[PDB]
DNA sequence: CCCCCCCCCCC
């Protein structure tokens, strides 16, 4: 049947369960958490120093990158949601264990490098090594809306599919 | 060699 997780950590409702809750609190304990909305506001307030780890679902994986060094990495957008995404970077061993992600998949992210950009592009983070990402499962209220774009391609914007079946675009 | 690696969709 199903099996829902409220998570109090990342705020989301997590299904298909890679982890008990047990198992979820002993990788948080000695970690500071925090909301993956709260981030942006969270800039420049010794939020990231000491070990720290967010969560979101992946919203989008964006599209095949190469670093300058030659090597291939991943930006990939996060949130929980709500109108609200981040941007994470995917390096080395992190991209090539978990680029072939699924879409909609819930990730726990650890001591992520903050990039902050006041100039509109916004609030960034990076990783690159394999037990900096653990997929939680999967978001049991994600969905993709169910509007067209204006060529008539189908839109592949995330949704709540709890709250409606829309994105800002369409209504 | 390792660490390093860094953004123009959907209105
Ligand atoms: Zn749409």
């Amino acid at each position: 049947s199903t099996e829902i997780l409220v998570d109090k950590y990342s705020g989301l409702r997590i299904k298909h369960l890679t982890l008990s809750p047990l198992e979820i609190s002993n990788r948080f304990a000695d970690i500071r958490f925090v909301r993956i909305t709260a981030l942006k506001n969270s800039v420049g307030s010794d939020r990231f120093s000491g070990c720290w780890a967010t969560a979101g679902v992946l919203l989008d994986k964006g599209v095949q990158r190469v670093s300058a060094k030659g090597s291939s990495y991943s930006i990939w957008k996060m949130g929980a949601l709500d109108e609200t995404d981040v941007s994470l970077f995917l390096f080395g061993d992190a991209h090539v264990h978990y680029s072939g992600a699924a879409v909609g998949s819930v990730f726990a992210v650890f001591n992520g490098n903050v990039r902050m950009d006041n100039g509109g592009k916004g609030f960034s983070m990076s990783v690159a090594s394999v037990g900096q990402m653990l997929k939680m499962g999967v978001a049991s209220d994600f969905g993709l809306c169910k509007g067209k774009r204006k060529d008539g391609v189908a839109c592949t914007m995330a949704i709540n599919k709890s709250k409606g079946s829309y994105c800002k675009f369409h209504s």
